[PDB]
């Protein structure tokens, strides 16, 4: 799986909010482009004289994510954040150029990264209660992965003194996500978890947060959610269920290769942090089958 990179994998089965720091700073922005930000401006132009009902919308950037050492007391994550903008997405990880931006910022600022807008995403591993996790098929008419494999997810929104108000607005944004696109009363779902960062090699390195998310509804109760919200109440086209007996075993499946790189993030992570016990019990033979 070369689109997809592990940044960070958390431990402990994954960190609650309270566990987390975020330190939001300008030092943590895209630098200007070499020869100026009015390349990014000509491609929002060019899009706006074709669609002029779109608008920019700011974003949180990731700049980078470090580990307390493992099984300490205190803060186990520290998140630098900048901000950035859907405009400065569309003209940087998304120009035809990205690649040339990551080797100009690897000779200029040794960091691949330095002229890319790198919005943060967020998805999610949303278990139900029969233990299956949730997927959605993607409109094969979007510009972004048409016709792909997603889990549900979407764009914590700016609009550790302001620090603890940006972690509280990333896990509060993955769980309206799911209200949003699954139709679940937000009372069914569980404060989330943070598994770890993935990057997306595909968009030259744009990153998403990883959260597991249990529901208290059964498969057949959050499908009669999902469709009662009738074709206009979601993006996707579709749902359906993988037991999570069977999500250890699906990059081994031909639906690995229907998956959006994000999405294989949210499965990886799953599968190292909830999955993959440690312990006598859960590790014996017959409830951890070999091979
Ligand atoms: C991969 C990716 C996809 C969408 C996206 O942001 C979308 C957005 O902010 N929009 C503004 C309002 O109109 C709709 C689009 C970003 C930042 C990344």
């Amino acid at each position: 799986d070369p689109e997809v990179t592990l940044l960070l994998q958390c431990p402990g089965g994954g960190l609650p909010q309270e566990q987390i720091q975020a330190e939001l700073s300008p030092a943590h922005d895209r630098r200007p482009l070499p020869g100026g930000d009015e390349a990014i401006t000509a491609i929002w132009e060019t899009r706006l004289k074709a669609q002029p009902w779109l608008f920019d919308a700011p974003k949180f950037r990731l700049h980078s994510a470090t580990l307390a050492p493992i099984g300490s007391r205190g803060p186990q994550l520290l998140l630098r954040l900048g901000l950035t903008s859907y405009r400065d997405f569309l003209g940087t990880n998304w120009s035809s150029s990205a690649a040339w931006l990551r080797q100009q910022g690897a000779t200029d600022w040794g960091d691949t990264q330095a002229y890319l807008a790198d919005p943060l995403g967020v998805g999610a591993a949303l278990a139900t209660a029969d233990d299956f996790l949730v997927f959605l098929r993607r409109s094969r008419q979007v510009a972004e992965a048409p016709g792909l494999v997603d889990v549900p997810g979407g764009h914590p929104e700016p609009q550790d003194l302001a620090g603890q108000l940006v972690v509280h607005e990333l896990f509060s944004s993955v769980l309206q996500e799911i209200c949003d696109e699954v139709n679940l009363p937000l009372l069914t779902l569980s404060q989330p978890l943070l598994l770890g960062i993935a990057r997306n090699e595909t968009s030259a390195g744009r990153a998403s947060a990883e959260f597991y998310v249990q529901c208290s509804l059964t498969s057949e109760q959050v499908r009669k959610h999902y469709l009662s919200g009738g074709p206009e109440a979601h993006e996707s086209t579709g749902i359906f269920f993988v037991e999570t007996q069977n999500v250890r075993r699906l990059p081994e499946t031909e639906m690995w290769a229907e998956l959006c790189p994000s999405a294989k993030g949210a499965i990886i992570l799953y599968n190292r942090v909830q999955g993959s016990p440690t312990g006598a019990a859960l590790g014996s033979p017959a409830l951890l089958p070999p091979l």
